[PDB]
């Protein structure tokens, strides 16, 4: 009927009965008077000196009367101009040791101020452009930058913040999407983006509601101005205890729009950032009028950054593919290719990949079968993600035909590139009681934030991709303390059993031995990795390395070893080139056969521990054990040999020694999780030897580089890779030249976290350290970007 006193109501209303909520416009189910009651614009948003001590006029946008505080619907600057109060920004920065909330408040509220396309380097502008945001950043907990998820677009990142999930998990994989099961398209413009079926996981507002914690609107109907959104949140905070929600969200479309139109480094970006700051100023002043400015948790977060991208810097598939009218492309800062129609038979992914692979010297994109995309992107396991994907170089675009892209140039900026690119990095600020005071924190991924916001609201988080405890160093008080998971599979330590005579593996070499002593104290600085799944594996000790050999996979799950700064690098002797010796501690049955590698013309082998960095000539013979070999393509051996021969020593030289934990990964269903035996598709020809899809390497050192890797009492420094086990090096366009030119570039592109490896290996590292477990969780979430 009417929105008499029901403006922006938080309850549900079953059809009919016209609703007056924040989504009534988008479905067009608002009452006739909604606009002339709830969207009042009369006499602006700011109180004036001549409006102070006025009688209540209901038509006014915000009130400047005496009862406005009791009513809880004043203008944000009411007390400042009338009661002679100061702006929140003008006040001296004061530590919030305890939440200062009125009686009735059971928990301190949470305000999420999300800013679309907010570049991390905009904070450099400082108090001159953004005085209010500078105060929040300087006073509360802030990071130099926050890492978004790929693709670095609005919808995937905002819903990643909401759910703590990778876009492939929560299902919003882009602003543009096609689902083959629905046979419908999701777009930035359309009614289909309001359909619930597209949205997966459990966002913060659902988690809160189902645990008895009431939540305000997270979406605002497009035609509700920024000033009204702030006033509506401040009105909700004035509601009684039983009706008042504890979690709110504000979303601004700036400075994205101005970022696209003018560019990141544009002088026209100042005003849009002044505008954002004023909106924040209205909130903080508004909270101060309600006496909630030292009660409420404020998160100032962005979804992504912005890069200099021009229309003249565009690649066209018409200069690669002969028939362009056969494929549908999702163009711009990324590429997703599928068939235009399902009726087409000639459509071959293999031919399209080949045609797009290193054709031009200065090619500004690289084609990938989604399973071959870097694992750190976690962008494959979803039916809305197309098999063919193009990773576009920063500052560049990819279109189907030249006529697709348009005038002189409409856009000078864009986003959606690799999430490790500096220009795509966004902001996080945490102001309030539960957050720390004048505290800088290392950069972290936005996937982690859902866990933190749940902790602020005292909620049990839904199973997500955040490492719970990794952001405990953000908070003054922690409601969750993390615990190491219990080991499921206890290790075996098998002695000498089977004699060289019994081993008929079809092998040859042409040529105590295996004991513990310094093997643990030197080559396990951070303890034995725990196996978190039922499987039979053995602990094998050597003088140079220690490994956890699997009897099911017939190879090590992990191989740990340590190289000092003054460590020697020797060559593989010519008379030990094809040397592969049987391990007396393991049975012939639970061992690889060298015959299988001769039958398989495509598959060679390599060693997890390098013979190159053997302590003595006698110790090098331990490197040629059958329990230290893994199936490897000749193409990959070029990458792995260089790493082991050159780079493993190079790191030890610069990082004053390094501990290396190397091993295989099986992920044929590309879900980023450890494969079971049945899920392995490819084995070595005529054998039960499973072919790893990737090979990982956890390279740990001392943060204080003055101290060596062993005898490091201070914090730890870590870098990790997950190199794809490819039968070719087509990913590397310069693979023709010496390994030094290309191999290192490939590794930095396939950089990874420890958590990424732990998910893919089902292992748990850094179990015996001098560090707190929450500090280790941060070390495990750390990603070396090389930017
Ligand atoms: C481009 C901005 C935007 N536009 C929309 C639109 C049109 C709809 C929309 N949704 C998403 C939620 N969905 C209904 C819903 O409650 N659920 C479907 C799930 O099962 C739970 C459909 C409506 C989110 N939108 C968003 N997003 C992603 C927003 N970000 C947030 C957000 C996310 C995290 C934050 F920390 C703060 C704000 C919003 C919310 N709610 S508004
Ligand atoms: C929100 C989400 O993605 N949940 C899935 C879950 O359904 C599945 O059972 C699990 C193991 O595969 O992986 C994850
Ligand atoms: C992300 O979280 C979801 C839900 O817990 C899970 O299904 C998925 O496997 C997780 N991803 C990884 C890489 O662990
Ligand atoms: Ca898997
Ligand atoms: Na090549
Ligand atoms: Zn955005
Ligand atoms: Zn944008």
């Amino acid at each position: 009927g009417s929105c008499k006193g029901r403006c922006f109501e938080l309850q549900e209303v079953g059809p009919p009965d016209c609703r007056c909520d924040n989504l009534c416009k988008s479905y067009s189910s608002c009452c006739h008077d909604f606009d002339e009651l709830c969207l009042k614009t009369a006499r602006g948003w700011e109180c004036t000196k001549d409006r102070c001590g006025e009688v209540r006029n209901e038509e006014n946008a915000c009130h400047c009367s005496e009862d406005c505080l009791s009513r809880g619907d004043c203008c944000t600057n009411y007390q400042v101009v009338c009661k002679g109060e100061s702006h929140w920004v003008d006040d001296d920065c004061e530590e919030i040791k305890v939440p200062e909330c009125p009686a009735g408040f059971v928990r301190p509220p949470l305000i999420i101020f999300s800013v679309d396309g907010f570049r991390a380097s905009y904070m450099k502008k400082g108090s001159k452009v953004m005085p209010n945001i500078e105060k929040l950043r300087s006073c509360g907990t802030h990071a130099p930058y926050m890492r978004p998820v790929y693709p670095t677009k609005t919808f995937p990142n905002l819903y990643t913040l909401a759910t703590g999930l990778y876009p492939e998990s929560h299902g919003i994989v882009g602003n543009s999407m096609y689902d083959p099961v629905f046979d419908a398209s999701f777009h930035l413009r359309g009614r289909e983006k309001f359909n619930h079926r597209w949205w997966g996981g459990q966002p913060l507002w659902i988690t809160a509601t189902k645990q008895g914690v009431r939540a305000g609107t997270f979406f605002w109907s497009v035609s509700i101005p920024h000033e009204r959104r702030i006033l509506t949140i401040l009105q909700w905070l004035s509601l009684p205890d039983n009706e008042r929600p504890s979690v709110y969200a504000f979303y601004s479309e700036q400075p994205d729009f101005s970022g696209h139109k003018y560019g990141p480094f544009g002088p026209e970006m100042t005003n849009p950032l002044r505008e954002i700051d004023k909106t924040v100023g209205q909130l903080m002043d508004g909270l101060k009028q309600l006496r909630l400015h030292r009660c409420v948790n404020v998160i100032f977060v962005g979804d992504h950054g912005m890069e200099d991208v021009t229309c003249d810097r565009t690649e066209f598939l018409s200069n690669y593919l002969t028939n362009v009218d056969d494929i549908t492309l999702v163009p711009g800062t990324l590429g997703r290719i599928r068939a235009k129609s399902i009726n087409n038979s000639k459509y071959d992914p293999k031919t399209i990949i080949a045609a797009l692979t290193c054709k031009k010297p200065d090619q500004h994109f690289k084609p990938y079968m989604k399973q071959h995309l870097p694992k750190r992107l976690h962008y494959a396991n979803n039916r809305r993600i197309e098999d063919i994907h193009l990773l576009v170089d920063r500052r560049w675009h990819v279109a189907r035909k030249p006529l697709d892209v348009s005038g002189k140039c409409f856009f000078q900026g864009d986003h959606g590139f690799d999430n490790k690119v500096n220009s795509m990095q966004t902001v996080f600020v945490g102001y309030g009681p539960t957050f720390k005071y004048r505290t800088k924190v290392p950069p972290f991924e936005n996937i982690e934030l859902y866990n933190v916001m749940c902790d602020l609201l005292g909620l049990k988080p839904a199973p997500n991709n955040g490492t719970h405890g990794s952001l405990n160093h953000l908070l003054r008080t922690n409601t969750f303390r993390p615990t190491m998971p219990d080991e499921v599979s206890r290790p075996n330590y098998p002695g000498i059993m089977y004699l060289q005579s019994e081993f008929d593996l079809g092998c040859t070499c042409d040529d105590r031995l295996h004991t513990k002593g310094s093997t643990k104290e030197r080559h396990l600085l951070y303890g034995r990795p725990a196996v978190l799944y039922r499987t039979s594996y053995d602990i094998l000790y050597h003088t140079d390395f220690e490994s956890g050999y699997s009897e099911i996979f017939l190879m090590p799950l992990w191989t740990s070893y340590t190289i000092s700064k003054q460590a020697e690098v020797s060559s593989i002797p010519e008379h030990l080139t094809n040397c592969v010796r049987p391990d007396v501690r393991v049975s012939p049955g639970f061992s690889q056969n060298c015959l299988a590698y001769k039958n398989d013309k495509q598959m060679s082998y390599g060693f997890l521990f390098p013979p190159y960095l053997s302590s003595s000539p006698e110790a090098k013979y331990d490197a040629f054990l059958v329990t230290n070999m893994v199936p490897m393509y000749p193409a990959f051996k070029r990458v792995w040999a260089y790493f082991q021969r050159v780079l493993v020593k190079k790191y030890a030289s610069e990082r004053n020694g390094v501990n290396v934990i190397s091993g295989p990964i099986f992920d044929y269903n590309y879900d980023g999780l450890r494969d079971t035996e049945d899920e392995i598709k490819q084995y070595v020809e005529g054998s039960s030897i499973p072919v790893p899809t990737h090979y990982y390497s956890i390279i740990t050192s001392c943060l204080d580089f003055t101290q060596p890797a062993d005898k490091c009492d201070g914090p730890l420094s870590v870098s990790s890779f997950i190199l794809p086990h490819r039968p070719d090096n087509d990913e590397s366009c310069a693979s023709s030249e010496d390994e030094s030119k290309w191999v290192e570039e490939l590794m930095k592109m396939h950089t990874a976290r420890v958590r990424d490896i732990e998910h893919l290996t089902g292992l748990d590292f850094y179990r015996k350290t001098s560090r707190s477990y929450s500090e280790i969780l941060t070390l495990k979430t750390y990603l070396h970007t090389y930017e």
